[PDB]
């Protein structure tokens, strides 16, 4: 009965962008040069091809986890549920600090999509199953799954994490980030993990560290024997500015 997945298919040169990205990640990194992008790339299509896309498992990325093992400062983190493009905008201003598309996985698969089939070694570039219309355990979500739980358990120290603060669950446990990352959070290297609640334009300047999500967080974090911090960002634009040049007479000292 099944004639094509819900979700969008694999992205156009697919193959050429997961090899040129690590060709670039390993020029920019001099840390990753020891990796061969051609082996990167063929651990990455050994994962799913000739593989039904609603049966993968976290193994079939084991290879694909092995080359591109990294070791990332670990008190350098910054997680981010459902506001990736500002966590990136703040990494790209405070060079030091890692998100997840900052490491060499999380960069080679940033707002790709992609997937195969059972009967055959191609690329299915018409469909590929959406998480929630055609089935959870799908190329995609089971690579990002991977990497981050393993992205998690190395943070140490105060680890900080981006939230959207016009959601209406500004922290949401059922999330991505509230399954996988916060239950990954170790308490033997973790000290603090500290939120940064971004006002949207709607939020009239109400105390966000307050909304009841945000006090369900507080409670899962104590509960990891782990320190809660909140801190609103009421203007992400000055905030990115100020983190740039720490001196701007329009800096605030609140974060
Ligand atoms: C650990 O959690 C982060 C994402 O958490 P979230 O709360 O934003 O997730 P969600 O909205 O419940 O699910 C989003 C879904 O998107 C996939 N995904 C993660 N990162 C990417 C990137 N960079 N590009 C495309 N798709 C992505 C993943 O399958 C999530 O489940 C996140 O930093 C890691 Cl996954
Ligand atoms: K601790």
């Amino acid at each position: 009965w099944r004639q094509q997945w819900s979700g969008p298919g694999t992205t156009k040169r697919f193959p050429e962008t997961v090899l040129a990205r690590c060709v670039k990640y390993t020029e920019i990194h001099p840390e990753m040069r020891h990796v061969d992008c051609q082996s990167v790339w063929d651990a990455f299509k050994g994962a799913f091809i000739s593989k039904h896309p609603c049966d993968i498992t976290e193994e079939d990325y084991q290879p694909l986890m092995k080359l591109g093992t990294q070791t990332v400062p670990c008190n350098k983190i910054l997680l981010w549920s459902r506001i990736k493009d500002l966590a990136h905008q703040f990494t790209q201003v405070q060079r030091d600090m890692f998100t997840l598309e900052d490491t060499l996985l999380g960069y080679l698969a940033d707002d790709l999509t992609w997937c195969g089939e059972f009967a055959t070694s191609k690329i299915n570039y018409q469909s590929c199953p959406d998480w929630r219309k055609d089935c959870s355990n799908n190329p995609v979500s089971v690579f990002w799954k991977t990497v981050s739980r393993r992205f998690a358990e190395a943070a140490c120290d105060v680890v900080h994490v981006m939230l959207d603060g016009s959601r209406s669950k500004i922290f949401d446990k059922d999330s991505t980030f509230g399954s996988v990352e916060v239950h990954n959070l170790q308490p033997e290297k973790v000290q603090t993990l500290e939120a940064w609640v971004i006002h949207g334009g709607r939020e009239d300047s109400r105390d966000l560290c307050q909304d009841p999500t945000i006090k369900e967080l507080e409670s899962i974090i104590s509960k990891r024997n782990i320190q809660f911090s909140c801190k609103n960002i009421y203007r992400p634009d000055k905030f990115l500015q100020c983190v740039k040049n720490p001196e701007d007479s329009s800096c605030t000292s609140e974060i």
